[PDB]
């Protein structure tokens, strides 16, 4: 499953929805 709340991500990685790939999923609108 796709990268969850508060998980790793690259430059431009696959977060689950919800999620901003910046450097972290991070959890916010």
């Amino acid at each position: 499953y796709c990268q969850k709340w508060m998980w790793t991500c690259d430059s431009a990685r696959k977060c689950c929805e919800g999620l901003v790939c910046r450097l972290w999923c991070k959890k916010i609108i």
